[PDB]
């Protein structure tokens, strides 16, 4: 299936901390990208989705699994990077909007 229905189906499924609808519309998302050496850093948080990416979709390695699926994440038409923060805990994260 596309990429845009898949990680919109993570996002809905709300089993993924920091994977989460930012507006009461439902059109654009967060992804959490906190670094691996980030004192912040939380798996289940910022490494488990980019994991299940692949197992869905040697990347057990840090956050190999995350890095791949942002990449088809700013590849994808269906989906635009519109901006990120770090949240006032540390969590860093990205937004992309949904068309």
């Amino acid at each position: 299936a596309s990429i845009k229905d898949w990680i919109v189906c993570q996002v809905n499924s709300g089993k993924f901390p920091g994977v989460e609808w930012e507006d009461e519309e439902r059109t654009r998302f967060r992804i959490p990208v906190t670094p691996l050496a980030d004192p912040c850093f939380e798996w289940r948080r910022d490494g488990e989705l980019g994991v299940v990416y692949i197992r869905e979709r040697a990347s057990f390695k840090g956050t190999r699994g995350r890095r791949r699926m942002l990449a088809a994440l700013r590849r994808t038409r269906g989906l635009q990077e519109i901006g990120k923060g770090i949240s006032q805990d540390g969590h860093h994260f990205l937004v992309f909007r949904v068309r």
